[PDB]
């Protein structure tokens, strides 16, 4: 048994920025707690968490990897010269060099801790036995041998969400993200279930990497993908992707899916429709990561969706209990958890309560080509506000033009509160779009205005420009009704 | 024939005077003539209808370096898997230079269309000069003896005649060219020498670079010790490296003495120093100059600056009161949305009863190296002489992207420059790729004087180069009293 001012279960995004802030801005005694080491089966993510090891870092390598597929077609319009039927795409070599990316950082974090003062990690599955005492054991299992039992006047809950699998039958012959990242061979034929950016992203880098004759088919059940992200953007992404000779399939959904005697998936759909597939990848949503921890031997509150109930400061109803990151079913976003984290800390062990804006986000969607956004979509403002002006402007670049990829119309969106001007959201397709818009995330805490931006002086020739040249609205919403002109 | 008359006069339809025309006319419902040498791109007058920007500036060059970074791209692709035959891939610079003036000249058509079509906003051609204070003429030729082609009567006259490349007085300069020329070349050269630190030399060496035929060389001189004065030495420094690391020859503290033709035609350039150089192409980009001499602006008593450019007060106004000037011609900051915003503001002083001059404070701009450079606003040096205390936050790392490339020299900088006394952000300077993209924004939080705290409260997106900015919140050195050191004393 041991003693620690902290202990955080889930060595992730926000328990290790928690952590260490604890141990070294405070002087705190900390142990961390995750399952494993290491990358990959059988846990997937592991020490640095879901974004290290599942996540963030090794999809963007991979998305970068898929956009060679662009970059050389496209040289072509430029002059460049050389023997197209030669090109093949590497899927093990990528693979290898992604992961042995991410088992550096692993490395680096074990390191981390052993140089660290107050800061240790224990490796296991934490959960709950008392209010002040967390139990660590060899297996999920409740029953399982214990390793450790931690004493705590803290304690964090960190450990992340997991994907959401649909109880349809035949289930077990489907993957999800995890096991996406660690595939021997590129599937040739492919359907990713879902309409959400994980869906959409590794529809891209499956489409770049598949053999010849391959084919990869996105399904979702609703009638236009990316909920939640602007609708221009997402029409204009459905028809890109589409001419990347990637098959969108809405208003579809799985009802079944069984086994080929060659190995490959039968898909049914609920309409009736079929489809095989070698390789049938389900990511209809992310699920917070909670069965594990016995919050009944506490009595920790969920809410009706399945996250840790927290207010605005992190805390559970069970005093000295805290909840961060995923697993508060909120914002499911790096940035986020380690500013959480953060500000958890400054409350708890500094003189000063901070809490975390989860308004004015900006983030990203490394589809081909990509998106970046910060703040309120059109529709969502129209609720909330008399007078929304929308600014918009939406073309294909010169540059693309010559490399003959004309269907890349890159767009660019401000959404105002025209009774004063205030930009409520800016949203951009096209590449560039996560860079850019990271300042303008800057740009909406020094409350700017469309002529803030309008009156700055551009820089040229560049695709960022566009945000400073729009002065007169395309269109507005009034007490919620899209319209063309003001009454 | 009857002169035409007009509420205002521009000489030179380029990115100022075509700004100021068109708002005059369209938003003002003024009458307008704006008069240009040329109605297409290139030789012999090089700039035409739609300025240095369209023609023989940021367009056509930010489209070849689009095409020099498929060099960089085809050779990266291979970490990340991709194969194909190395041997075969050749860089054809006919066909960019093709794809390039296809791409300027329907611009140029764009903008005759504008003026065949638009109500009170009339496009003359010819060389424009002032005879009196209310009368423009248009020449045949820049000689003032050459015939008239219009006299055009004016209350208010726009000078926007931009600038034009400085040619050293070396023997053996008529072997050599400018950025002009650089456009138009035939084939692309295998030994190529560009004269001058600045941005066009470096840009053009990147080019020249990629698409140079096999055996090649690029070499860049410049007389003093580093490149690309005026930027942030942190970032010059590691341009240097990483143009060396792409093959380019980097002879600093050089300067050509003389240039002579060999007997087999190429140059043979003798340095200062007695070093020789042998290579087929000398391009000159030690400067440019404003278009004054073409004027005649002692007709009406138009005062210059000692260096040269027109003298204007912050409205543009000239010593002649009914007289203006934009752009290049006034030698400042030699920039395309600059001179945009100085015609914007000048008529909506002059027309519109809404007075305004142009901020040319903390504007964004960029370098089109490979990789970029984007910066907004004060480097430290200037605002250590101006501030009693200066913090400087620097992250500079290969990311990891480029250690699976194989780029490894490709060290991704970003440096916020701060008035330590209150936190405000004086300067941004950052170099690697997506740079010039994620400095737009930049420019909108200083000029709404953004302190430290305003980027280190934003959530950064990630991943991307550009959360660097908003995860900076302990200074890596200061400034005090002008004096560099780590620590506060
Ligand atoms: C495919 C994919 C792509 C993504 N891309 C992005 C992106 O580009 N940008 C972005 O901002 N976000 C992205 N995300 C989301 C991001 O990964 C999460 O928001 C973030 O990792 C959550 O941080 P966290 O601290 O809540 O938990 P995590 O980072 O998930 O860490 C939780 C940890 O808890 C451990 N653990 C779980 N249960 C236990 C237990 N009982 N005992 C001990 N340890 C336990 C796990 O092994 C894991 O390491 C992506 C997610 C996925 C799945
Ligand atoms: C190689 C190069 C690259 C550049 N890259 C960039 C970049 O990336 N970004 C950027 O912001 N800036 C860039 N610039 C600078 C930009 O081109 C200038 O700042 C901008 O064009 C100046 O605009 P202006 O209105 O002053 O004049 P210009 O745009 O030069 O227009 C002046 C016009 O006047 C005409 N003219 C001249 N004399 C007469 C006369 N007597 N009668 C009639 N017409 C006349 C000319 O033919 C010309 O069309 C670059 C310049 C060069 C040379
Ligand atoms: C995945 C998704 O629906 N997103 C759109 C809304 C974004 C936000 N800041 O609320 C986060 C990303
Ligand atoms: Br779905
Ligand atoms: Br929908
Ligand atoms: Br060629
Ligand atoms: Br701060």
């Amino acid at each position: 048994s041991k003693a620690f001012d902290l202990v955080v279960i889930g060595a992730g995004s926000g328990g290790l920025e928690a952590g260490w802030n604890a141990a070294t801005l405070y002087g705190k005694r900390v142990a961390v707690v995750d399952v494993q080491t290491s990358h990959g089966p059988p846990f997937y993510a592991a020490l640095g968490g879901t974004c290290v090891n599942v996540g963030c870092v090794p999809k963007k390598l991979m998305v970068t990897g898929a956009q060679y597929m662009d970059h050389l077609r496209e040289s072509a319009g430029f002059g460049w010269e050389f023997d197209g039927s030669s090109v093949k795409a590497n899927w093990k070599k990528l693979i290898a060099a992604k992961n042995e990316a991410v088992l550096d950082i692993n490395k680096s974090y074990e390191g981390m801790f052993n140089d660290t003062e107050g800061l240790d990690f224990f490796l296991g599955w934490g959960s709950l036995e008392s209010k002040n005492v967390v139990v660590v054991r060899e297996t999920a299992d409740p029953k399982s041998a214990v390793k450790e039992r931690l004493q705590a006047d803290h304690i964090l809950l960190a450990t992340g969400s997991w994907p959401q699998m649909p109880a349809i039958p035949g289930i077990e012959h489907c993957i999800s993200s995890n096991e996406a990242f660690y595939l021997p061979e590129p599937p040739r034929r492919v359907l990713t279930v879902g309409g959400g950016f994980i869906s959409v992203e590794f529809a891209g880098i499956f489409n770049a990497y598949k053999p010849p004759g391959g084919k990869v088919t996105l399904c979702y059940r609703n009638n236009l993908i990316l909920r939640g992200f602007d609708e221009t953007i997402r029409e204009e992404v459905t028809k890109q992707l589409t001419a990347n000779g990637i098959e969108i399939m809405t208003n579809e959904n799985p009802a079944k899916v069984s086994l080929n005697t060659d190995g490959s998936k039968h898909v049914t759909f609920e309409s009736g429709k079929t489809l095989d597939v070698d390789v049938v990848m389900m990511a209809i949503g992310r699920i917070p990561r909670t069965n594990d921890l016995q919050l009944g031997n506490v009595g920790v509150k969920l809410t009706p969706k399945g996250g840790v109930q927290v207010d605005e400061f992190s805390r559970t109803n069970v005093p000295n209990i805290y909840a961060i990151g995923d697993i508060t079913d909120r914002l499911m976003l790096t940035p986020v958890a380690i500013n959480e984290g953060a500000a958890l800390v400054d409350t708890v062990f500094g003189n000063k309560p901070r809490k975390t804006d989860h308004t004015r986000v900006a983030s990203a969607v490394f589809s081909i080509p990509p998106i970046g956004t910060c703040g309120l979509i059109e529709e969502v403002a129209a609720k909330e506000f008399e007078k929304v002006a929308v600014y918009m402007s939406s073309f294909t670049p010169l540059m693309h033009n010559i490399s003959g990829s004309k269907y890349k119309k890159f767009v660019a969106k401000i959404v105002t509160n025209h009774s004063d001007g205030t930009v409520l959201g800016v949203h951009l397709l096209g590449d560039g779009a996560p860079e850019i818009i990271q300042a303008v995330g800057v740009c909406l805490r020094l409350n700017a205005k469309i002529s803030d931006f309008y009156n700055t002086i551009g820089v040229h020739p560049t695709s960022a420009e566009e945000l400073c040249s729009m002065r007169t609205p395309s269109y507005y919403y009034v007490k919620g009704e899209k319209m063309e002109k003001l009454p």
